[PDB]
């Protein structure tokens, strides 16, 4: 059977809380709730399939996992349209991101991961769903993608630098492509500049800002927006949204813009805190 964990656990696992402790009081508090049903847990032991997606209550969420929040507001904050488009998602893991482009109109997804067995089956077996797992996209070729080249990206990767994925998906995207890259501290960050994994201070945010989006125009890409995830990653990590277009003449749209996003991202997460 599906290996249990406690639901607790799972909740902090899979991001949800910073710390087991802080999960554990999470669930006694009532704000663990089941993203199929919405039903709630009420014991932070409870012995629960390690797939069982999970969401805290009251959050808005259409798409197999909480972590199509992250695309749904890049999506509306960037302005950006998947309708009829042949799209990739690197990263797709139990299938969020394949989720919300299916609903905003992709006419096909590639879904990538180097994981095994991760992508819900009522994804995988979606006539416009191309699942490929155990796949490092770092070492993609066009080759690869049968059906025709995409153009549009979206990119949620971890334990990795966007500096080992912005050069494969240079051979992959179209010319014109556009991309959401989430941005995280804590696989960008220099080794001395990362705390439990956990990167707080808003200089190194902003140094993080400033070395990725430079690196996004060295391989190929204009950075034409920033904002900041709806939810933290592991740890209570900030992560940033990056778009980014493929172009033969790449610039950084918004060069004076990342003292502000972070500024507004510490706000939004110290008044959610305080709420």
């Amino acid at each position: 059977a599906m290996p249990k964990e406690r639901v607790d656990v799972l909740a902090y696992k899979q991001g949800l809380f910073e710390t087991r402790e802080q999960a554990k009081r999470g669930v006694m508090a009532g704000l663990v709730v089941n993203v199929i049903n919405g039903e709630r847990y009420d014991k932070p032991g409870e012995k629960i399939d390690d797939g069982t997606e999970l969401k805290l209550k009251g959050e808005k969420l259409r798409y197999v996992s909480r972590g199509g929040l992250k695309l749904e507001k890049a999506l509306a904050v960037f302005n950006l349209s998947v309708e009829d488009m042949i799209t990739i998602d690197i990263g797709a893991s139990t299938g969020g991101f394949t989720d919300v482009m299916l609903q905003n109109g992709a006419k096909l997804v590639y879904a990538v991961d180097v994981g095994t067995n991760q992508l819900v089956w009522k994804l995988r077996q979606d006539d416009r769903v191309r699942s490929m797992e155990q796949y490092n996209f770092r070492y993609a070729e066009p080759v690869d993608f049968t059906e025709g080249l995409p153009s549009f990206a979206s990119i949620d990767v971890s334990f990795i630098s966007l500096n080992l994925i912005l050069p494969a998906l240079a051979k992959i995207l179209v010319d014109g492509g556009q991309v959401v890259a989430l941005v995280k501290p804590q696989f960008e960050a220099g080794r001395e500049q990362i705390g439990n994994g956990i990167v707080r201070e808003s200089s190194i945010h902003e140094k993080v800002l400033e070395t990725v989006t430079a690196f996004a125009v060295d391989y190929g890409f204009s950075v034409k927006g920033l904002d900041f995830s709806p939810i933290q990653g592991g740890h209570g990590n900030i992560e940033f949204l990056a778009h980014l277009e493929k172009t033969d003449s790449p610039q950084n749209d918004v060069p004076t813009s990342i003292k502000e996003v972070v500024a507004q991202a510490h706000k939004e997460f110290k008044k959610n805190e305080e709420e």
